[PDB]
């Protein structure tokens, strides 16, 4: 739930 779609910003 903390990035399930926000990992290629928090790169
Ligand atoms: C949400 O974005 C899913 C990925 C984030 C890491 C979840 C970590 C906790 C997993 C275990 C839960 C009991």
């Amino acid at each position: 739930f903390q990035w399930q779609r926000n990992i290629r910003k928090v790169r």
